[PDB]
C-alpha cells in the first residue's frame, strides 16, 4: 500500500489516514482518488503525486 508525494509541495497522501476534509475515508488507495481531488496543503491536482 503505497505513499504517495506532492512534488509541488512535499504532502504525502497517507492512504491509512485518507482525507476525511475531502471526503475521503480512512484506508482508501491512491487510485481511488477522484481525479478533482487536490493536495490539502498546496491545491496542486492529484496529478502532480508520485509514488513515494
Ligand atoms: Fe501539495
Amino acid at each position: 500500500m503505497d505513499i504517495y508525494v506532492c512534488t509541488v509541495c512535499g504532502y504525502e497522501y497517507d492512504p491509512a489516514k485518507g482525507d476525511p476534509d475531502s471526503g475521503i475515508k480512512p484506508g482508501t488507495k491512491f487510485e481511488d482518488l477522484p481525479d478533482d481531488w487536490a493536495c490539502p496543503v498546496c491545491g496542486a491536482s492529484k496529478d502532480a503525486f508520485e509514488k513515494q
